């Protein structure tokens, strides 16, 4: 329960394996530790694999079954769907650039446009947190000039979630695909 500042990405990962050694999750502590790591591009260049047309998901660590740690790479103008997180914890730390996070409420059964609840700009080294009881969100690199890179921790791991149609609130199931694993391209 003694949180030290992660010196490196590797150190961070080791501290995370400690924090998730058990069955439950201290959210505020995981968030603090993630925010405390100072992004060092050299340490994660291996995982920062971009695609021209959409954002990529790059597996960094499998957290001995308790979590998935991954790096997402967002080209200029790349963004996600409005999505949930499959009853898991979601931590999002910026390693490079900025991302816009837009919050949505869970839709009612009636077909209505999903109106934004709020939005915020996540900046380098900032760490955000979301879960399904908080709501839904969309994440976007709105920059025309700067690629964005983020570090995501999901616990428990999941490889499916829902995307929501902003016009209706209708949801469809989506399967998450890894662009790379441990620095190896996995087409
Ligand atoms: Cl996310
Ligand atoms: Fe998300
Ligand atoms: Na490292
Ligand atoms: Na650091
Ligand atoms: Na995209
Ligand atoms: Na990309
Ligand atoms: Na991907
Ligand atoms: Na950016
Ligand atoms: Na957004
Ligand atoms: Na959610
Ligand atoms: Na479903
Ligand atoms: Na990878």
């Amino acid at each position: 329960t003694e949180l030290l500042k992660p010196r490196t990405l590797a150190d961070l990962i080791r501290i995370l394996h400690e924090l998730f050694a058990g069955d439950e999750v201290n959210v505020e502590e995981v968030q603090a530790v993630l925010e405390a790591y100072e992004s060092n591009p050299a340490e994660w260049a291996l995982y920062a694999k971009f695609d021209q047309y959409r954002y990529t998901r790059n597996l960094v660590d499998q957290g001995n079954g308790k979590f998935n740690l991954m790096i997402l790479c967002w080209g200029e103008g790349h963004g996600s769907s409005i999505h949930d997180h499959t009853d898991s914890h979601c931590f999002l730390k910026l390693l490079q650039g900025n991302l816009k996070e837009t919050l949505f409420d869970w839709p009612d059964k009636k077909s209505n446009e999903m109106i934004k609840k709020s939005e915020r700009t996540l900046r380098e080294n900032q760490c955000a947190y979301i879960n399904d009881s908080i709501g839904l969100h969309r994440v976007e690199n709105v920059s025309h000039t700067e690629p964005a890179v983020s570090l995501h921790l999901f616990s428990p791991p999941f490889d499916t979630c829902h995307a929501f149609d902003q016009r209706t609130g209708h949801k469809n199931k989506v399967t998450m695909t890894f662009h790379s694993k441990f620095g190896i391209r996995t087409p």
